[PDB]
This record gives structure tokens, C-alpha cells and sequence, in this order.
């Protein structure tokens, strides 16, 4: 039921945003220093909400099943991590050489990012979901995604 779901809207958002920094990043011409840094740029915006959404699971959602089922054992960083070899290739890179270095870094980094983030919202859809219809009433799953959906947006 679309009223007690907490994970779908957010998610396609979330793989909007994929979507997009993949379509730039293979658009990007990393010998042009613009287009580097507005790269960079974008995906650091990005990579922001992306931490925001997963601070608002820990806040709204994951916290909560965890104090109810106490089934949890994953915590719920890598985030941080992007964003700071992000504002390196903003503040540290200086000519087209080390452009050019820094990229095959990016690239690296984002494809294993991004292999690993997409399985990671499948799971909380296939697994968080159903257990959080059983851990709360159906009211309660309501109340949970408006604090949700009004966080996100």
C-alpha cells in the first residue's frame, strides 16, 4: 500500500540522481578544467543528498525497527568518503595532468559506489519493509512515511 511505504519515492529520487551524474560524468570532458569542476560540483551536491537521505532512515525509520524487532546488527560513512575526494579534486588539482589522474580515480570510485548503493536501497526495500509492517500498526507506518517524504522534500 502506497500510504505505508517509506522507501519507493525516496529511492527514485535517489536513482534519478544516479541516472544523472552517470549522464554527466560520461559527458565530461576531463581536459576542459569547467567541465571538471562543474562535474564535481554537481556530484557533490549529489552525494549531500544522498547523506541526507540515509541520516533521515537512521533518524525516521531504521532507528525505530531497530528498538522494536531488535533484529539489527548492520549499522546503517562511505558517503563522507565521496564527498571529501570530491572537494580534493575541488581544491587540490590544479593542470590538466593531474585532471586527468584524479578522473581514472572518480571513475573508479563512483562505479563501485554506485554497484554497491543500488543493491543497498533494493535490500531495505525487500527486507525494512516488510518488517516494518510487522513491527508497527498500519496508522503507524502512515505517521513514519509523512515524517519521511516531509524531510526529504
Amino acid at each position: 500500500p502506497e500510504e505505508v511505504d517509506v522507501f519507493t519515492a525516496p529511492h527514485w529520487r535517489m536513482k534519478q540522481l544516479v541516472g544523472l551524474y552517470c549522464d554527466k560524468l560520461s559527458k565530461t570532458n576531463f581536459s576542459n578544467n569547467n567541465d571538471f569542476r562543474a562535474l564535481l560540483q554537481s556530484l557533490y551536491a549529489t552525494f549531500k543528498e544522498f547523506k541526507m537521505h540515509e541520516q533521515i532512515e537512521n533518524e525516521y525509520i531504521i532507528g525505530l525497527l531497530q528498538q522494536r524487532s531488535q533484529t539489527i546488527y548492520n549499522v546503517h560513512n562511505k558517503l563522507s568518503e565521496m564527498l571529501s575526494l570530491f572537494e580534493k579534486g575541488l581544491k587540490n588539482v590544479k593542470n590538466e595532468y593531474e585532471q586527468l589522474n584524479y578522473a581514472k580515480q572518480l571513475k573508479e570510485r563512483l562505479e563501485a559506489f554506485t554497484r554497491d548503493f543500488l543493491p543497498h536501497m533494493k535490500e531495505e526495500e525487500e527486507v525494512f519493509q516488510p518488517m516494518l509492517m510487522e513491527y508497527f500498526t498500519y496508522e503507524e507506518l502512515k505517521d513514519i512515511k509523512k515524517k519521511v517524504i516531509a524531510q526529504h522534500c
